[PDB]
């Protein structure tokens, strides 16, 4: 390479390196390729050839600020040198850890009191089940304990967080999803059964057959729903019309928790602090990650409403102290870089930017291929966008999965110089560029979004 | 404070930090003390009043380099300067996690061949759960799927994960442990039904219970059994003689995978770089955290065996690319930390030290305690040792629970400048110290702990 100091990585990345979301096979034999990443700044990334690519997918939903931000690595840097880790156990704690806490509180909905703090999205979303049934087992419920997900939802890619999860991807061959998780209507209106219904007609048929699972299963039985605000890994889906306020309507009727999954949503990426106010939604427990850092160190947290904390204090006066724990939790480098992160956000005003320069990189796109015949839809919120591809408008004919027409699109862009992503169980291609994307900047990814789509089609 | 910034700090851990393995009331409350730490060089901490405490418990069984060595905090300085972040999925990566997975390749068991990196020991043995039934079913083995772990072992604290863990704080009130996860015997010879067996003898017993466990629930459904060498969490119990070589016996005899959980002990903290190979033990799956960064970054690993990787591939070759990532996985500074932190591990010269200073203190305070008539026992291996209490000891009658003999213990020796650990469900006093550890700090540590014990006894 160009930036690269050993000479043998090829040989020890396909040796001895089990990637996430690689195939194994292609990876080790050298059939695949391998990317490996040196360097960054703003929303322009590159690889230790020195190729530069526009970064339109922010990492994954995750580099908002951008790259480079001297900032955050010198915020992490002195915590690192000062006290890179002390544990939270006990009482245990550090000038970051505390901080943070109180900074996610004042940034979240009013009522929101307490966050406990982990290391992936994926563990946030454990430590909301075993509250959620902490705190049914405290008030004296042990039947209430089924949580109920959607299809296309993502919930992370553990054995209980992937069974939450409703992508096929996650569950084949590994025996999930178990029980007690269920999987209610994806809330996804481009592939609505009776295309005569409207967005609100859809978002209540979505409504009734959440009514319809709460009642077959017994309403005493149903603890927890779990939704993101907007679908991010099952397509960049902005919900229906109507569908938030419906969906709590039922909620409400059968006592059952809201739990707000916010890995993508947290902290602008609406064009609004929180995904949750964005939509009208009042959660009980919401799961952050991602953004909460920018990603510049690994961070989650769980944000718990104060009325489900109540119930927890009293769990705690008859058992004691809580039997959970991670090593890691409160991290002191971690927090510190998310102590800097949510100041930084504020500094450079991205909350606003994503909304305008969010609502104005869709605006284009729309433009510059909502016409072309193989697009069913360009959709997005903010400063996330999607491009789903069709075999036919007219009569909704999707392409065979095999052709990989996603894909094909996604790879036509890489090779003009913009990393977008090929999501999957669809051909879609989706958009979650950092937060600080200007409009020029939209401008290129646009342009070249339609080169690549009027290149796979012709 | 004297190094405390904010004047709203104990307002705001009290009104907004969910702690882990903390009494929320008592902490929400003000009832409970708290402790923010600020800084540490060596073995020694400091919280933000300027108060110095050894550590003799490395943080949890992690700081092992010991406090403030800047090389380590100088590499993730560099790395978040540079890329705080991309992701590694599709072939994606830094040389930082390129040069880790061969690193930890070299240092591992001849056999092992790749590593998947994670963020937390809990999420190491949640990809070790996944990994086990995509075996089994590539196999076509879909009914091998039983785990089977041990009373009193720990191996963290999420619901599939705190299901392998038997200690029952992780398991009460959440509904744990979940099938198909089986519990055998705890391997921890003080507590033996028949004090007239041996350590061989017990060792037998625990290999026989195992068999008629297998044997009982049918053979061709179990998956693994898990184990950490010498357990931590549990009570710092080393295994009996022969245990290791005749449990391995038993699952050769079924066909039972071995996972090995070094959480704890990779990377020196016994005198030797690994656990499996001081104990003889040939394990399919390794998991790794904690001293794999000096906790400096979190960081975890899954070392897998090359004959459990080859079927993982013949997997990928039918099912295309794995269904399995965190976000947060191969992450850039943690990595880059855990590069500097084993190059230090081998320039400071810390797996001989850890046996041999570890030797000494375990010695000195057999020596100092071991005499005491309500010490039943001082037990451990390497660098970490534990002193159990008992209120009769030619009749082995243990103190009542609610009496908190073992937090007392641990409550005068912190008040006397020493931190070691009240373990769970016992009275045993343990401790982890940096591998870094002098005779003259183990002295100091000995003496306060005899200090200590004589203190709440008489």
């Amino acid at each position: 390479g160009m930036l690269n100091q050993s000479n043998e990585l090829n040989a020890w990345d396909r040796d001895h390196f089990f990637h996430p979301s690689t195939h194994m096979g292609t990876h080790a034999r050298g059939e695949s390729p391998t990317r490996i990443m040196a360097g960054g700044e703003g929303v322009t990334v590159w690889d230790n050839n020195g190729r530069k690519s526009i970064d339109a997918f922010a990492g994954l939903y995750c580099v908002n600020v951008g790259y480079g931000r001297q900032k955050i690595a010198d915020a992490i840097a002195t915590q690192a040198k000062n006290l890179a880790y002390y544990h939270a156990y006990v009482g245990h704690g550090t000038e970051a850890s505390i901080t943070l806490a109180k900074m996610i509180i004042d940034r979240a909905p009013k009522g929101m009191s307490r966050v406990y703090f982990g290391l992936s999205g994926s563990d946030a979303n454990e430590t909301n089940i075993k509250l959620i049934w902490y705190y049914n087992n405290v008030l004296g419920r042990p039947e209430k304990k089924k949580i109920i997900s959607r299809w296309r939802g993502y919930h992370g890619s553990g054995v209980m967080t992937g069974s939450l999860t409703g992508l096929d991807l996650f569950h084949n061959a590994f025996d999930l999803p178990r029980a007690p998780v269920l999987h209610t209507e994806a809330p996804y209106y481009f592939r609505r059964t009776d295309r005569s219904m409207s967005e609100e007609q859809f978002s209540q048929h979505c409504a009734d057959k959440l009514e319809e699972m709460i009642l077959a299963e017994g309403p005493e039985t149903i603890a927890a729903f779990i939704g993101e605000p907007i679908l991010g890994t099952g397509g960049i889906v902005p919900p229906p019309a109507g569908y938030w306020e419906k969906i709590q309507a039922v909620l409400k009727k059968y006592d059952v928790l809201l739990v707000a999954d916010e890995v993508v949503t947290g902290f602008g990426r609406l064009g609004t602090m929180f995904g949750s106010d964005h939509y009208g939604i009042k959660p009980d427990l919401i799961t952050i990650a991602k953004g909460l850092t920018s990603a510049y160190a690994p961070l989650s947290g769980v944000i718990v409403a104060d009325r489900v904390w109540q119930v927890l204090v009293q769990g705690s006066d008859k058992l004691g102290s809580l039997g959970h724990g991670w090593t890691y939790s409160a991290h002191p480098i971690c927090v510190a870089a998310g102590v800097a992160n949510l100041e930084l956000i504020d500094e450079m005003d991205l909350v606003t930017n994503a909304g305008e320069t969010g609502a104005y990189f869709r605006a284009e796109l729309a433009k510059a291929v909502g016409g072309h015949k193989n697009v069913g839809e360009v959709r997005g919120d903010g400063m996330l966008a999607a491009v789903e591809f069709v075999a036919d408008k007219d009569d909704r004919v999707f392409f065979d999965a095999s052709q990989k027409i996603g894909p094909q699109v996604a790879t036509a862009l890489a090779a003009s110089g913009v990393i977008g992503r090929a999501m999957p169980q669809g051909d879609i291609l989706g958009f979650a560029p950092p937060l600080c994307l200007t409009r020029e900047q939209a401008d290129i990814v646009v342009s070249k979004t339609a080169d690549a789509v009027k290149s796979v089609f012709a």
